[PDB]
């Protein structure tokens, strides 16, 4: 199955209250994990509600991190959209 989120939703949530970012059309809540993240929230919160796809791989990121990914997988990018 899929869960499916629209653009008009991804870019909404960005901002202390949920934070969603499309790696590779998935979309990835975290909003907690900005606490913990090496990187930092206001990064990735600027990153957040778009495409963070080419910026995640950009950064080399690890396989618990990619892991983590899954588990944060909540949507995709709508079709209409895309
Ligand atoms: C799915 C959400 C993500 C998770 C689970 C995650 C996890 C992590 C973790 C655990 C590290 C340490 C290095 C590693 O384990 O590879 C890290 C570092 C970092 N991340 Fe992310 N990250 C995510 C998304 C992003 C995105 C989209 C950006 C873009 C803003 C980003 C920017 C950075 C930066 C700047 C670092 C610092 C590199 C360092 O540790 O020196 N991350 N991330």
């Amino acid at each position: 199955a899929v869960k499916y989120y629209t653009l008009e939703e991804i870019q909404k949530h960005n901002n202390s209250k949920s934070t969603w970012l499309i790696l590779h059309y998935k979309v990835y809540d975290l909003t907690k994990f900005l606490e913990e993240h090496p990187g930092g929230e206001e990064v990735l919160r600027e990153q957040a509600g778009g495409d963070a796809t080419e910026n995640f791989e950009d950064h080399g990121h690890s396989t618990d991190a990619r892991e983590l990914s899954k588990t944060f997988i909540i949507g995709e990018l709508h079709p209409d959209d895309r």
